[PDB]
């Protein structure tokens, strides 16, 4: 339309419209109460009904970024509070918001949700319920700036239902707590997963993450023709692009776009897509980014007649580069669902690099005729990792395997923070118990998949303080060889042992009140310090502290002397 704010007002709805304005306003304005983004998102939701009545009307013909940017720019000492952020509202579109991008804090140093009891949160839930829900959303955008802002409003939906038929329900606490702790584990998941896809936009171009794009969809609706693929890999890129732009208005209306055509169109892409096309408009884009590989066609030809023994291989690829290499990717991927995304990258990745050095002879076919065998190592490097971490966690536990990776990367990298080092370790033990169940047939793309994301996270929770130049190194080597590469770096020699801190390992009895995993969490903390001060520790040697402490810990915890206990073993 003439007016961008009142055709996404009328595409999305007003209920929808509201939700997607908090969630822009607490993705960038984090450390703003929660007071200050409700007037906001009621001041804009005000002005977007006045250009749903006359297109014509003032500062509607406007762009969306600039309505959006000019009302960050009017909450009064933005500097006072967020530093000098405040610097970029003295800019012009896209400049403002690019910065007001660069700002975004994956880690906003905001302290932990503490969870009131349930009669409390049913109560305030039927007190306000319009209220309570954007408590949720403003809470959740805060701590993940980079949230998938569709699918956030699919995880208000059901926070909402839970309360709903929950609060109502005789035992509200085993209704509504396996609800809510689902929800934030799966929240997490949501957000690491999408922070990847940002970050492939982000650093690396809309290129790298096409590919991506190909070899997932690929993998996921293998009877679809290419050209089939290309537009739906065409139109998921700019959804995402959009997303982590900001354009949370222009991402929720072409992911609604998308799915409507993909259900529209469901035998030209995969059958097993029928029974999700029935649910409601939020639900439907929620299960197509996770539905099943559909079955590929039988009876496909090998991939050496059109790639490798052909007389227009370097004909048809000087005409067109990444057009033949995108058929290549989706001719691959189709065919391994086995594989991983990355790895069947770095296969695009191979193929590409022979075809720029073998179609430049004068015999092309005779060079590169062996390039199919140049994939046999890079396929086997992720299953031996598999197979061996899978085997250590199988016989480990997940918390034995967290400690395990934990010792493992402090001694590759120890100049990373302990509170980062814990977190992503922590989250690069749950690969195992997400997928060392599944057959190898189904094993290496998820393990490896997952690692990326995991990885990831350490990516950005370390890009915003380097402290270690192996990272930097391993993160903006080439994205697809960031598991390669961290997995191929060895203890570091050369760092210097930290000295000695005796408040670091001193306790009271405040780890007591705090939950079994809170607790572990303090323990492993403690171990990445165990590890840093002595990095020549042999494997047996931490385990004697490590044991000492989880019986010093449950035996003050559970005696009658609440800091004594703690502070005479100080020694
Ligand atoms: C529970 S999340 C699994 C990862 C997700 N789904 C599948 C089927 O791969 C994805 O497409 O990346
Ligand atoms: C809106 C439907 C998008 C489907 C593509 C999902 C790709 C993925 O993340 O696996
Ligand atoms: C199931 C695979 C688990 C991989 C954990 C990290 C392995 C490594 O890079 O040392």
């Amino acid at each position: 339309h003439k007016s961008e704010v009142a055709h996404r007002f009328k595409d999305l709805g007003e209920e929808n419209f509201k939700a997607l304005v908090l969630i822009a306003f607490a993705q960038y304005l984090q450390q703003c109460p929660f007071e200050d983004h409700v007037k906001l998102v009621n001041e804009v939701t005000e002005f977007a009904k006045t250009c749903v009545a006359d297109e014509s009307a003032e500062n509607c013909d406007k762009s969306l970024h600039t309505l959006f940017g000019d009302k960050l720019c009017t909450v009064a000492t933005l500097r006072e509070t967020y530093g000098e952020m405040a610097d970029c509202c003295a800019k012009q579109e896209p400049e403002r918001n690019e910065c007001f991008l660069q700002h975004k804090d994956d880690n906003p140093n905001l302290p932990r949700l503490v969870r009131p009891e349930v009669d409390v949160m049913c109560t305030a839930f039927h007190d306000n319920e319009e209220t309570f829900l954007k408590k949720y959303l403003y809470e959740i955008a805060r701590r993940h700036p980079y949230f998938y802002a569709p699918e956030l409003l699919f995880f208000a939906k059901r926070y909402k239902a839970a309360f709903t038929e929950c609060c109502q329900a005789a035992d509200k606490a085993a209704c509504l707590l396996p609800k809510l702790d689902e929800l934030r584990d799966e929240g997490k998941a949501s957000s690491a997963k999408q922070r990847l896809k940002c970050a492939s936009l982000q650093k690396f171009g809309e290129r790298a993450f096409k590919a991506w794009a190909v070899a997932r969809l690929s993998q996921r609706f293998p009877k679809a023709e290419f050209a089939e693929v290309s537009k739906l890999v065409t139109d998921l890129t700019k959804v995402h692009t959009e997303c982590c732009h900001g354009d949370l208005l222009e991402c929720a209306d072409d992911r609604a776009d998308l799915a409507k055509y993909i259900c529209e169109n469901q035998d030209s892409i995969s059958s097993k897509l029928k029974e999700c096309c029935e649910k409601p408009l939020l639900e439907k884009s929620h299960c197509i980014a996770e539905v099943e590989n559909d079955e590929m066609p039988a009876d496909l030809p090998s991939l050496a007649a059109d790639f490798v023994e052909s007389k227009d291989v370097c004909k048809n690829y000087a005409e067109a580069k990444d057009v033949f290499l995108g058929m290549f990717l989706y001719e691959y991927a189709r065919r391994h669902p086995d594989y991983s995304v990355v790895l069947l990258l770095r296969l695009a990745k191979t193929y590409e690099t022979t075809l720029e050095k073998c179609c430049a002879a004068a015999d092309p076919h005779e060079c590169y005729a062996k390039v199919f065998d140049e994939f046999k190592p890079l396929v086997e490097e992720p299953q031996n990792l598999i197979k061996q971490n899978c085997e250590l966690f199988e016989q480990l536990g997940e918390y034995k395997f967290q400690n395990a990776l934990l010792v493992r990367y402090t001694k590759k990298v120890p100049q990373v923070s302990t509170p980062t080092l814990v977190e992503v370790s922590r989250n690069l033990g749950k690969v195992g118990s997400k997928c060392c169940k599944h057959p190898e047939a189904k094993r290496m793309p998820c393990a490896e998949d997952y690692l990326s994301v995991v990885l990831n996270q350490l990516c950005v929770l370390h890009e915003k303080t380097p402290v270690s130049d192996r990272v930097t190194k391993c993160c903006t080597e080439s994205l697809v060889n960031r598991r390669p590469c961290f997995s191929a770096l060895e203890v570091d020699e050369t760092y210097v042992p930290k000295e000695f801190n005796a408040e670091t390992f001193t306790f009271h009895a405040d780890i007591c009140t705090l939950s079994e995993k809170e607790r572990q969490i303090k323990k492993q903390t403690a171990l990445v310090e165990l590890v840093k001060h002595k990095p020549k520790a042999t494997k047996e040697q931490l385990k004697a502290v490590m044991d000492d402490f989880a019986a010093f810990v449950e035996k003050c915890c559970k005696a009658d002397d609440k800091e004594t206990c703690f502070a005479e073993e100080g020694k």
